[PDB]
């Protein structure tokens, strides 16, 4: 807990220390990364992670709708361009679609969202809903967990292909290459947090908002663990079929 | 799937069939009902279920804010009176607090919401956010899962006191009695569904909405399973203390 307002520098260090809770320390992430995960588990990860990615532009658009500052909006929309693709070219979403096919899932499998677990949906939807309601500074700042991402790993040829030979190399490589080409300022979140949180009370609240964001990523992986690692998907005691809801009910009729 | 529009009485039977997916069929509920749950699992269940219970009034008020029909609102508001108490009298929320005391938790433990798991929080908040955005008819109809609740928590000595004699008898009896006195019309959502859902398209959508409501309840028990039955609470690889966010960010500063 903070009593005396931290300085921009020490506040940056309180923010970065939340990195210890990043989802890379989740066992499901670790099993995947070590080559220990099964085919079902990989495919389930890609299909559920896909839901988080197709929601990010809705979430960025929500922030912009709450942002009366044109200069901020000019930087922020690059996040939407990134995912959706612009100038008639392909974007991040197309990268994730290429990974799906590389791991053996079809375009329609991913796009339909049919394999997305309720637990994943609720966590991801919490992110969107926070961005719809919170002030734009607070919602924008929550994007700074992106600073905890790996080294953009490539000194690892012994990492995925190697570990999972059944994954098609063409697709995987298109995925890694579309993503290393992002144009969004991954730092904007931190710069904004440093400028905006200029009192003890805001700084403490921002650390809680960061915690919320981390709780979302971790909770996505809990849901995957239950379903694909522990044999306990929703309703397993009553049916062997997938029976969870499959619709973004508030945004689409059917 | 529904092909051609079902009659009201036949549509009712399709809604009732979804009770096969009610949360009483979840392993965590079964273990509690069977006498095999631990004290930590029971305490964790009361604390997390209490987050759901304190949210119901907010969700019912969100329905009312979207309902321009006075006649509906006069029935709906009794749900709020049931939960919060009226004319000085106590209400269902006080019954849950007594249940918490009865299983060994303090009122501050419950009221503070500090033990609520993020996975429970995200599922419960998805309910409130659906009610805030969906048309009032669709949001109201989801309350019909209350029809699936068994004989209002009562059986010939098979219960909780014989399996868990450490449960305090005063609190427990206050809980069972105080909940039996609710005045809300639990059928209201089912009567509105039969009147409102008068096409195949509405019927199928309503079935998906009920499924969404069922997925909430199941997903709350998944998160409790992960924390209290499988020793995998959030961040268990990095810390043994509780580090999840504990604040309803969009409704309270701290």
């Amino acid at each position: 807990l903070i009593t005396d307002t931290l300085s921009p520098q020490a506040f940056e260090e309180a923010l970065r220390a939340k990195g210890d809770f990043y989802h890379i320390h989740h066992p499901y992430h670790i099993a995947m990364h070590n080559g220990d995960a099964t085919r079902k588990q990989i495919q389930g990860w890609v299909a559920n992670r896909f839901y988080y990615q197709t929601t990010i532009p809705l979430k960025d658009a929500a922030i912009m709708a709450n942002c009366p500052d044109a200069q901020t909006r000019r930087k922020w929309v690059q996040r939407i361009l990134d995912h959706d693709g612009s100038h008639g070219e392909d974007g991040g979403i197309e990268a994730w679609l290429r990974l799906g096919e590389a791991v053996g899932l079809s375009r329609d499998d991913l796009l339909s969202e049919r394999h997305v677990l309720p637990g994943v949906r609720f966590a991801v939807d919490a992110y969107l809903n926070f961005a719809r309601r919170a002030c734009w500074q607070e919602a924008a700042c929550s994007s700074l967990t992106e600073l905890f991402a790996p080294q953009i790993h490539q000194s690892r040829l012994d990492s995925w292909p190697q570990h999972y030979p059944w994954i098609k190399e063409e697709g995987y490589f298109y995925f890694r290459s579309r993503l290393s080409q992002a144009n969004r300022d991954v730092e904007h979140g931190l710069a904004l947090a440093k400028a905006y949180c200029d009192s003890a009370e805001k700084q403490n609240r921002m650390l809680e908002i960061l915690q919320f964001k981390l709780d979302i990523l971790w909770s996505m992986l809990d849901a995957m663990t239950m379903a694909y690692a522990l044999q306990r998907p929703p309703y397993h005691t009553v049916t062997d079929k997938a029976a969870w809801h499959t619709t973004r009910l508030v945004l689409e009729h059917h």
